C-alpha cells in the first residue's frame, strides 16, 4: 500500500466514501471549491492510500501544522470495504513516517470517541498514549459525548 | 427507509428546475429562468446559512428536494422546505423525508427549533406536518399573496427535546 | 390553448435571434451583443422575458415585462408572434397569459404598454382585451424613416381579476 | 410631535454605535463590522434603515425594515430608542412614522413585527397602535441564557389608511 | 437671464440630498441615503443616456436641479424633470430653467422630443409647462402611487421643430 | 441579399477576405480580441451582407457614429468572387436605407481615394456628392495620395 | 469593567500590550492586515476590557467557534498594570456570560502551561476543570513544556 | 509664451475656459475621468499654453494621430482675456512646430465654421489652405452648418 | 512570388517552438518553455511596436518567420529579424522574404528606416543583407555573448527613400 | 551522447509527478500544487527547469538551475534522474550538458550544488565532472528521520571553458 | 541588555533606505529606490520565510536591523543578516544584537540551525560571529562580485542544541 | 567631486519633471504619465535611474541605464544634466560615477551610449573618457525637423577596471 497526494481527481471517490454511517451531507461542489482554496496551505496534508492495483483504500490527514511547536492532528478514513483488512496499523504508521521523518513534526495527536474503545486501543498498540479526556467535545447523534485526545513523540517513534 | 439524502450539486440543477414547474402549487417562481438559478446556486456553495438536500431511491431516481433555511447559529433555528415531485406525491415519501430532514437537523446539525410555512388553504400538508410533530405556533394574516389573492399560512415548529424524546 | 409561459434563457437566445430577424435594431444586432445583454439582466428583478411555447415545444412568441417599479405596481408590457403563428389567434391568448402573472403572481397594479397608431386592428385588440387608451404619444419612435405616434393602453389589476 | 424620518447614513454609525451599546450581540460589535456592513446594503432594495430625530438634530431612535418582499408586499419592522428617550412617549410616534412611510410611500401591504412575550406592556402599546397578534413563536430566540417567546404582531394597509 | 446651468458634481451632492427633502411634494424616496446618492452618482458620470444640471445665480447660490432622463438617440427623445428649492419657488425662476433646458435640449444636443410627467392634482405645474409649449399627450390612470392612494399623471411634450420656430 | 449583424463566427472568413490586393497583415487574434472589445460599441456598426443561400457577399460598416451631430462614416467591402456582379450599388443604398430609416441618422459620407474614378462615380450614382478633396490624406502604396471625401442626407436619400 | 469590541482603533494599544516576559515580535503591519482580514469572521471574537475611564484593562477572545458542536476556545490577557488588582475573575466570567447567555455556546475550553499552577487554580475558582494534560505540546523558551486543557459547560454556568 | 502638457492640476481651470459663447455642459467629474482614461493614449496630445508668469493663455490640442498616414487633426481654444491680443498666431505655429519636428508628423487638418470667415483667413495667413467644405457636418445653435476643413504639410512648414 | 507572409497567430506558437530550435545558430534561448512561449505572445497581441509575420507557400507549408520589434513611430525605426527553417535555408527564400518585409515596412507601414544586427561570424548573412540593399552603419564589439565568447555583430539599415528608389 | 536540453512545459508536469515518486515532500504533492506552482514561475528568470530526453523522446532526467543571482552570475544546479537510467552513466552527460548551458550561452560564473555526505560515490562524480568541495554544511536537511550534513561544490565558468 | 528588538513596519523604512547606504560595505544595492523597498515590504508583510526586526534603545533610537530570511520549517535552518548604523558599529552592540537574535530563533522560534555569509576580506566580522558561537562551514570561492572582482565569503553556523546548552 | 548616486525614487519626479524642459517629447509630456510609467518600472530589473547630486542636496544631474540584458552584460548609458551645471566640469565625474556602478557593483561588461553626430565635442568627450566608436547611425533619429545621424560609442569592463 502506498501513501499518494490528493489531487482533484480522487474528490469524486472520498466523496462517496465519506457517505457512512457532516461530511456526508457535504456537497460536491462544496468539496472541490474548498479543495482548491487549500491547495497550497501548508498547515495541512491531505493523502490518499492505495494498493498495488490502485484501489483507494482510505485517507489520512496531517491538519492543525504548527510549525513552530512542530505538531499537527491525525485523521484517518478507511473504505467500508477495507475496514477488517487489518490496514489501519500500516496506515497509521505510514502518516507517523512522514510526520516524523520526513515533515519533521515533534508531536501528533488525534481526537477519538470515547464509546469506541477498539479504536483506542487501536492507537494504543501503534504508539498513541491518552493525553486527555475531553468531556462533551463533540455533539455526535442527537447527543454531547466525549472524547479521548492521544497523542505520540517523533522521538518515541525513531526508537523502536 | 429505502430513500436516501445527498446534498445538492450543479449537475442536478435542471431536474430542480424542471421540478419547480408544479400545478398541484405554492411554488411563487416556477417561471425563473435556469440561468438565474444556476448563477444563485453557485453563490450559495458555501452559504453555512442554508442545507438543499436531494431526494433519491435505490436506482438514484431523484424524488424531490428538502431545504433548511435562514439556519441562526445562535438561535439554533433554521426554516424547513420540501417538495416532492408529482410523480410521487401519493407515495407517502413525505413524512420519511420530513423525520428525515429533522434527524439531520437535530442530531447531526445540532438545531434547537425547525419551523415551517404552510397555506391555510392546503390542509392535506398542514396535517401531514402534524402528524411528524409539528404544532401550530401562528396563522399569519395575508401573508402571501397567491393567484390573485392574499391568502394567511400556517407557521409550525418542532423542537428538539420533543424529537430526540419519543 | 395548450400553451405555457416558460423563462426564456441562453439556450434560447438563438432561436429567439433569427426571429428577432423580422419585416427596432434587433433584426441588425449581434448575437454577441443579445448573448452578454442577457447574462447582465439575469437577475435584474425590473424586467421579465417569457418564452411562449405549445405542448410540442414549439416557440409560439415572446413575452416581456419591463420597466418593473414594485413601489407603483407598474409594468410595460411587449408581445411578439413567430410570423409563422402570428395570423393564427395566439396574440390574444398570450396577451391574456401575461396578465395573469402579472396580477395573480407577480402582484402588479398597472399593465401598460406602447401600440402604433398606424396600426388601428391592434389597438382595438388590446381594446378587446380590456386595454383602455391613455395616451397618444405624439412622434414617440422613428420608425420606417418617419416619426410614428403611439398608443399608450393601460389595464388595472382589479379589472382583471374582476371578469 | 416635531420629529422627523431621515435615512441613515455612514455619518451616523458611530452614534450608533454607541447606542447600540444597551442594556442581540450588536453591543459587541466592533465599529469595523458594523460600517463594512453597512456598505454591503446600501442599494440593498430589502430593507431600510431610518434615523428618527428633533428638529435640534437629536437622534430620538432608529427605525428599521427588512424583509421586504414586494411581491408580497410585506416587510418585518424594528424599532429601538435612545435610553434617554424611552419613556417620553415617543415609541407610539415613530412606530405611526413608520407605518405612515410604509403605506402612503413604498405601498406596501402588511406591516409585521417580534415582540417578546415576557414584555407585555410592549405587546399591549402595538395593539394599541392597530397591530394584532398573528403567531406566538415557541422559544424562538436565546435571550439572556434562555430560549423566549416571541408575539408576531401585523398590521394591514387598508385597515392603516382608513383610521 | 442672471441664472446659470452648470453641470452636476460631486461638490453638490450634498446640496441635492438637503434639497430632495421638500413637503410641498412629488418627490418619491426624499429618505434615500446620501451614500445611496453619492454611489449612483459615481455609476452615472459616463452615462451618456441622462443629463442633470445644477442651477445658480451671480453669486453661485444653488437655486435647483434640471435632469434630462432616459436619453435615446435613435429616437431622439428624452424625459425632462426639474426641482427649485423651496426658498425660490415663487419667484418664477421656472419657466426661465425650463426653457433653458428646452434650448440645450433642441439647440445643442439636437433632440427631437422632450416629455415629461406631471401629477393632475398639481395643475399649477401643469399650466405652468402649457405656458411654457407643452402639451398633454397623456393622462396616465393611476400611474403613480402617492400619499397611500394611486393618482393620475399627465404626459405632456414639446417638439424640436416647434421650439426653433416661433 | 440580406443585412445581418457581424458576429464572432464571421470574424475567420472576413480575415481572408481582408487577404486583398493593413488589415491583409492583422493577426486573427487581435482581429477577435478588438472584435470583443467593440461588442456594445455604440458608435459602431458591423454588417455582413449574404445572399438567399448564406454566402458572405461583402461586409459594410458604420464608424465614428454621433448622435449629436448624427452623421457616420460609411465603409464597404466585397469579395472579390462579387465584385464585378453589379451588388455594391444594392449593399450601397441597403447600408443608407439602415443610417436613414432605422438609425435615424442625418449625414453619411466617405473616403475614397482620387485615384479610384470609377468608385468615385458609383457613389455618384448612389447619390453622393464630393464636398472634399484631402491632399496627401492617406499613404497608401509607398505613396501618400488623394481621397475624395463625398456625403449623402437623410432628406435626399428618403426623397427620391 | 465593561466589555467592548476590538477595532481597528484599539491596534496599536494591544500591539504594546502583546510585548510582555510570538506575539511581541509580530509587525504591527502583520497585526491590522490581519484584524481586516478577520472583520467578518464568525469563528472568533475580539474583546477589548476597559474600565470607567476607558482605560484598557486587558483582552479576552474566543476562537475556534464550532456552532454545530457549540464549543470554542478561550484566551485571556491583562496588562502588566492590572494583573493583580484581582480584575482576572471578572473578565473570565464576563466571557463566560457572553458564551453561556448571548452566543448561546456549550463549552469554553482553554489551555494553560502546567507550570503555572496560579493560573490553573484560578480557572479554577472560576469553574473550569482540567480534561487533559498535554505532554510537550508547545514549545516555549527554548523547551516543550506540558500545558492543562480545563473546560466548562453552559449548564453548570448556569446553574451556580 | 511655452507650450506645457496639460495635467490633471489644470482640469478646473480649462473647466471653466470651457464655458464659452457640450463642452461647456460637462460634469468635471467626467472630464477628470475622461483625462485619467487617456493619460497614456498616444493618439492625442494635450498642451497648455501659458505667459512668462504662468498664466494659461489657451489650450491646443492633437487628436486622431495615425503615425501611419502620420496625420492628426488640431484643435485650439484661447481664454476671452487674450483673444485679441494676437496670440492666435504663436500657438498655431507653436503646434505646427511640435507636429513638424518634434512628432514627426506628416499632415495637420482642422475643422472651422463656414460662418466664422476671420477664422478661416487667420488660418490661411498660418500656412493652412482649403480642401475641403463638410456640408452640414455639425449641428450647432439648432441647426446644421457648414464647415472648411483646411490642411498644411510638413515640407511646406519647414522650407517657409 | 510563389510565397505568401501572413499574421502570426496562436495556431503556429508549436511550430516556431520546434522552429527555434536550430543548430545551424545566433538563436539566444532555444530552450524556452511553449507556455512561456505563448504567454508573452497573448501579452502583446495588441502591441503596435511588433510585427510578426509568419511565412508560408502555397500549400501552407510554414517555412520561417519575419518580425519588424522595436518600432518606434517618431523616428519612424524598426529592428528587422527573420529565421527560415533548415529544410529552406538553401532555397534562396531569404532575400524574397527580406524584399517582402521591407515592401511592408516602406509602402504600407511607412517607417523611413529599418536596421537588423548580424553576427560578423556569420558572413553568409551579412553579404546576403549587402544584397537586399542593406549597408552597414555598426560593427558592435563584444555585442553577444555567444558560445562561451563574446562576439562583434554587424548593425546594417536600410532607408526607406533608397527602396523606394530603383 | 545524443540527448538534448528540452525546456520543461506544462505537458511533462504529469510524467514528472510520477517520476518524482522515488525511493523532499516532492513525491507526496499533490499534481494541482505541482501545475500551479510551475504556471507561477514560467516567466520567473530567477530559475531554469530542463528536461534532458534522447532522440526517441524519453525522458532520460530532469536539470535545474535556481537561485540565479545575475550580478554574481552563480545558480544552484540540480539533477534528477529516472530510475531506469540512473546506472546507465548519463549523469556525467546531463552534468556537463548543465554546465555547457549554464557557460555558454547564460553567461554564469558559478555553478554550485549540494551532495549528500552519506553519498561519496556522488560526491566524487563530482570532483571527477571538475567541481570542487567549498563547504561541509553541518546538519543542512533533516532526511529520513536525521539532519544530514551536505557537501557544498562549485565550479567556475572559466575552468569549465578551458578544458 | 539596554536594547529592544522590535519588528520592523512601515514606519521604519525611511531610516532603513538610509541606513543601508554604508561606505564601511558588503552592501549589495544601497542604490535601491525607497518605492521598490516599500512595495516588497508590502509584499512580505505575511511572508512566514523571514523576520525582520528593527533594533532601538531605551529613547526609541533606531540602532539597526536584524534579519532572518530563508526560514525552512522542515529543516528549522534559516539565514541570519544584521547591520548597525556606522554611529554605533564601535560600541559593542552587534554580539548583543546576535544573541538577541539566536535567543529568538532558538527559544522562541525554535529553528535547528542559524547560518550567515561573511566578506572573507572582513574579518572583524568572521572573528566576530567565532565569539558569538558561530563556526565556519564552508569557504565559498568567488560567490560574490564585490567592488570590481569576484571574493570569497565565509558561510558559518551555530545549532540550537549548542546555544541552549552552555 | 563630493558627488552622490542616489536612486530615482517618486519625491523627485516633480524636480525632474521641470528640469525635463529643456532647449524628446519629455518637455511636452504631462506629469501624470512621468508619474505612472515611473510606478511601472519601479521593479523592472532591466532599467536603472539614478539621481547626481551633492553634500547640499543639490540635483547635478541624472543618469540612467536601459536594455540591461544580464546575459550579454550590456546596458545603454544616458546622462542629463541640469541646465545650471551644464558647464562646469560635472559631465565626466557623472560619467566615470555611471561605469563604476555599472562594472564594480552591477558587474556588467559593456556599456554603451548614443552620440548625436551634430556634437562632436561630445563624442570627443566620451572618448576621452574611455569611449570608442563602434557605430555611426545613419539618420536613426527624428531630431529638430531633420534625421541627424548619432556615434554609438561603447567601453568594456575590462578596460575601466585597469586604468
Amino acid at each position: 500500500l502506498t501513501l499518494r497526494a490528493l489531487e482533484r481527481g480522487d474528490l469524486r471517490f472520498i466523496h462517496n466514501l465519506n457517505k457512512e454511517l457532516e461530511q456526508p451531507y457535504e456537497s460536491f461542489d462544496e468539496l472541490e471549491e474548498l479543495y482548491n482554496k487549500h491547495i497550497h496551505d501548508n498547515a495541512e496534508r491531505r493523502f490518499v492510500v492505495e494498493d498495488a492495483q490502485k484501489n483507494l483504500i482510505g485517507l489520512v490527514e496531517l491538519i492543525e501544522i504548527n510549525y513552530i511547536h512542530r505538531s499537527a492532528e491525525f485523521q484517518i478514513i478507511i473504505a467500508p470495504e477495507h475496514q477488517g483488512k487489518g490496514f489501519a496499523r500500516t496506515l497509521i504508521n505510514r502518516a507517523l513516517d512522514y510526520s516524523f521523518t520526513i515533515l519533521n513534526l515533534h508531536k501528533i495527536y488525534l481526537h477519538v470517541a470515547v464509546e469506541n474503545p477498539k479504536a483506542v486501543h487501536l492507537y494504543e498498540e501503534c504508539g498513541f498514549v491518552e493525553e486527555g479526556h475531553l468531556v462533551e467535545e463533540f455533539f455526535i447523534n442527537g447527543r454531547y459525548q466525549d472524547v479521548k485526545r492521544m497523542y505520540i513523540l517523533q522521538s518515541k517513534y525513531l526508537n523502536r
